[PDB]
């Protein structure tokens, strides 16, 4: 794809690689696309908490912050392919910037209803300072995703052990990815076999969601789908991409929760975002 948006003005379009870059910890997918007319850019980081009598709470902040047009040679990096491939397709009044990815920055999340979470923008615009004015018209915005995909480190098996009767429950795998199903070895009337997610908002009000996700009533091993077709979200609701929100490194987490009719077990694992095939 090429992922493009042009202003009300007209006089600007900016083009992005893709829309979602996500944070491997040891590196990252940063910003580099082009622009095409001074020109300043930045990222908004919004904190949404409620909308417009209990509790509304935005917070908007710049983190990366540039001057695009002209190119400052100490700004100046290496050009991507991508990068070097629109520079052929469009004039030589085409720009290329770069931002660096902000990690130390929260992940995109977006939970659903008290409305929450945190959003993502890359802005560039006209004017003649960086903290002049940033009006409609000049200005283009383009909504990114930023994700954090963690995978190195296991102390894998997920499993609990209790004795009032013992029953020793281990889980199939460790860490799962969005998509992946659950099997539940229940070595031990009813079973209950219960996905939360816990979301644990500290965005002024300090308040904490706990959510089921699936469930199942009926040596066993019994199978759930800790999926979104079957709560902190990934992302907006209007894309059908939008997944569950990955335990966080607001915070996410998942848990599983075996009752037995009463024995009880809670037993956590990590959730990372849908497996790919571009890393790097
Ligand atoms: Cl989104």
């Amino acid at each position: 794809k090429v992922y493009k948006k042009a202003s009300p003005n007209g006089k600007l379009t900016t083009y992005l690689a893709k829309r979602d870059y996500y944070d491997h910890k040891e590196w990252q997918d940063n910003i580099d696309g082009v622009c095409v007319v001074k020109v300043f850019g930045l990222i908004v980081v919004a904190f949404r908490y409620g909308r417009e009598m209990g509790v509304s709470f935005r917070k908007d902040f710049a983190v990366k912050q540039m001057q695009i047009y002209p190119p400052l040679e100490e700004n100046q990096r290496p050009l991507t392919k991508l990068q070097a491939k629109l520079l052929n397709k469009l004039g030589e009044n085409a720009v290329p910037f770069h931002y660096d990815l902000p990690t130390n920055t929260p992940d995109t999340v977006c939970i659903q209803p008290a409305p929450c979470g945190v959003d993502y923008q890359v802005t560039t615009y006209v004017s003649q300072n960086m903290d002049d004015k940033i009006h409609k018209r000049n200005s283009v915005s383009l909504s990114i995703r930023k994700l954090s995909y963690f995978e190195f480190g296991s102390d894998e098996q997920p499993r609990g052990e209790i004795s009032k009767m013992k029953l020793e429950c281990t889980l199939d795998k460790a860490r799962y990815y969005s998509g992946e199903s659950m099997n539940i070895s229940v070595c031990v009337k009813r079973i209950k076999i219960q996905i939360i997610q816990l979301a644990d908002i500290c965005l002024y009000e300090t308040v904490t969601y706990k959510s089921v996700v699936t469930e199942l009533e009926t040596c066993q091993v019994y199978k759930l789908r800790p999926v979104l077709e079957v709560l902190a979200l990934n992302g907006k609701v209007k894309y059908e991409d939008t997944m569950l929100a990955a335990s966080t490194e607001v915070v996410v987490s998942y848990k599983v929760r075996i009752k037995m009719t009463d024995m009880l077990l809670e037993v956590p694992f990590k959730l990372c975002p849908a497996r790919l095939k571009g890393r790097l």
